Order: C-alpha cells, then sequence, then structure tokens
C-alpha cells in the first residue's frame, strides 16, 4: 500500500463512484478487472483520467486503490486477436520507482477494450512530452518583463533579467554564461519580502525542494517590487 492513494477516506467516496480532482479530465471508464499484488481481492471496475488510472471495486468499494501517471514507466498490449473468441486485452504494469509489479486482468470484457488502449498511449505521452525569449510552455504566457535584477545565490549574485509567467517563474542572468534558473509556481508555497535583509528582496518558501531562492531589487530605483508581490501571490 505504498503507491495506493487512499480513496474511501482521503477522496470521500459514495458507494459507487470516485471523486474527481480539480482539472482532471475524463476519457473512458469500464468494468470487470482483476488486481493482484496489492492488498485486495479479485474483481472490480476500471476508470481512467488524465491524472489517474483507477480501479473501482464490486464487493466492498470502501477499499478502492489506484495509481496515476506519476509512477508508470511503460504499458503493453497483447496482440490483435486472430480468430474465434480471442481478445486484445492486456494491461501490464511497469513501476517507475519501486519494485512492486502488477497485473491487470479484465475478468469478463468481451473485446477487452481495444480502443481504450488507443487512448492510453497518448495520455501517458502527454505526461511524457510535458536572446532572453523564454522557452515557453503551452498554455503559458509572459506577464512581466524586468531587466536588472541581482538574484543572490549561495555561490554569488550577478546581473540578471527576470520574467513573470503563468507557471514557470524563471530568471535569466546575462553574465557570460546564459544561466538556467527556473522554478514552477506550483512548487512555490509562500512568499516573504525582505526589505532590510539583503536589500529590498523577496524570498521563496518551497515545500518539496525545502530551499530558499532570493532576488535583488536595491540595485536601481525599481518601482516593481510592489508590482511583483501582487502578481505572484494571486497567480
Amino acid at each position: 500500500d505504498a503507491l495506493w492513494e487512499d480513496r474511501d477516506v482521503r477522496f470521500d467516496l459514495s458507494a459507487q463512484q470516485m471523486k474527481t480532482r480539480p482539472g482532471e479530465v475524463l476519457i473512458d471508464c469500464l468494468d470487470s478487472i482483476e488486481d493482484t499484488k496489492g492488498n485486495n481481492g479479485d474483481r472490480g471496475r476500471l476508470l481512467v483520467t488524465n491524472l489517474r488510472i483507477l480501479w473501482h471495486s464490486l464487493a466492498l468499494s470502501r477499499v478502492n486503490v489506484s495509481v496515476g501517471y506519476n509512477c508508470i514507466l511503460n504499458i503493453t498490449t497483447r496482440t490483435a486477436n486472430s480468430k474465434l473468441r480471442g481478445q486484445t486485452e492486456a494491461l501490464y504494469i511497469l513501476t517507475k520507482c519501486n519494485s512492486t509489479r502488477f497485473e491487470f486482468i479484465f475478468t469478463n470484457l468481451v473485446p477487452g477494450s481495444p480502443r481504450l488502449f488507443t487512448s492510453v498511449m497518448a495520455v501517458h505521452r502527454a505526461y511524457e512530452t510535458s536572446n532572453k525569449q523564454l522557452r515557453l510552455l503551452p498554455q503559458e504566457h509572459v506577464y512581466d518583463k524586468i531587466n536588472g535584477v541581482w538574484n543572490l545565490s549561495s555561490d554569488q549574485g550577478n546581473l540578471g533579467t527576470f520574467f513573470i509567467t503563468n507557471v514557470r517563474i524563471v530568471w535569466h542572468a546575462n553574465m557570460n554564461d546564459s544561466f538556467n534558473v527556473s522554478i514552477p509556481y506550483l512548487q512555490i508555497r509562500s512568499i516573504k519580502i525582505r526589505d532590510s535583509k539583503f536589500g529590498l528582496a523577496l524570498v521563496i518558501e518551497s515545500s518539496q525542494q525545502s530551499g530558499g531562492y532570493v532576488l535583488g531589487f536595491k540595485i536601481d530605483p525599481v518601482e516593481k517590487l510592489q508590482e511583483s508581490v501582487k502578481e505572484i501571490n494571486s497567480l
């Protein structure tokens, strides 16, 4: 139960269906599959999304466990069924990180979902495929252009150029090497201003990374630090 996310209590389900996360898009959903090497029984439903691939039970759906695209390495098919009551059904499981293996056997689907496999190749693929002009992500735009910022690293600080985007909040330095320093907004948890410490700066409280990245704005009369904290606390 190390990559089974909890659903009965942590997703607060009824007796029949899952609970959808914000921004989670559904494509297909089916039934009558077997799980092995979890902590479960023998039969239940099967749901899929753009962030999780979900097994709903049949008997006791107050035990219902799944995993998503954050942990899957690659996926397999069996073959196209040659003749006389075969199937195309194969769900075989490659964990990215841990040594747990799984086999998903649809117990009684009659064509075994040959067209759901035509979908599931692309939805893993989207999670696969993910001078100062930004390497811009799709569904992302630039909302501020700031020249002359002294980001002060643990090594040293230098002349730089800052951008404020929708998601990937990056910083460029034009000091002889074209640095890449980029954080996403979802890794940002909280923000504080440091006017006195290190000269009119902001510090970044990261949850997962557990580190702090600063910038620098005492280098010019800038009138943009109060512009900054509004955009980044909102978005």
